[PDB]
């Protein structure tokens, strides 16, 4: 799918390793911020910077 590419849409559904107290767990792309800054939410609610180094869609 990917190595490190940023294809990330807002409306995507994706893993994305949140905190290392948790590990993968599965977000959405909310929006694409200021310069890459995206912005995904996990299902708790909270948004956080993800980057192509903490997400992976499909793989």
């Amino acid at each position: 799918s990917n190595a490190m590419e940023l294809d990330l849409q807002p409306g995507d559904v994706v893993k994305v390793l949140e905190s290392a107290a948790l590990g993968w767990v599965r977000a959405r792309v909310i929006r694409v911020k200021s310069g890459g800054r995206v912005v995904v939410q996990s299902d708790q609610g909270r948004e956080f910077t993800a980057r192509g180094n903490q997400v992976r869609l499909i793989e």
